[PDB]
């Protein structure tokens, strides 16, 4: 169920955000929230993220690796759109994806109030942790 799952999470979010709107229809901040967000045994996520994405292993992650992972997943690698998947969460330096940036994104998207932040890149992290 490789593509249909990225479609599930998508459609669930599409309904979730409609209900989030319904809620209002009826009736150092970054780090201070990061530290408290989920601190589960993320050695699974770290070892898995390096095992599936981190090839060279120097705190650096590009679009070529995500493109080849997408193609290996039997997915139709859109030639240039994967750049947006790399970019949507890049906040310090455009074309800089650090392991610390994985921590920040993973964590802000894992434990938060609403979500909606990208809803579209860490779905792949959810997939790799899923299988």
């Amino acid at each position: 169920k490789p593509s249909v799952m990225g479609q599930t999470a998508n459609a669930s979010k599409n309904l979730k955000k409609t209900e989030k709107s319904s809620e209002e229809e009826i009736m150092n901040n970054n780090i201070s929230s990061a530290q408290i967000k989920d601190n589960n045994q993320s050695t699974t996520k770290d070892n898995n993220a390096n095992k599936k994405e981190g090839s060279e292993g120097k705190d650096y992650f590009t679009a070529k690796d995500v493109a080849i992972i997408l193609h290996d997943l039997g997915y139709v690698a859109t030639k240039a759109e994967i750049e947006q998947m790399i970019w949507e969460v890049d906040e310090n330096l455009d074309n800089k994806v650090n392991s610390y940036e994985f921590n920040l994104m993973y964590r802000r998207c894992r434990y938060d109030k609403t979500g909606l932040e990208p809803r579209n890149l860490y779905n792949l992290v959810q997939f790799l942790m899923y299988l």
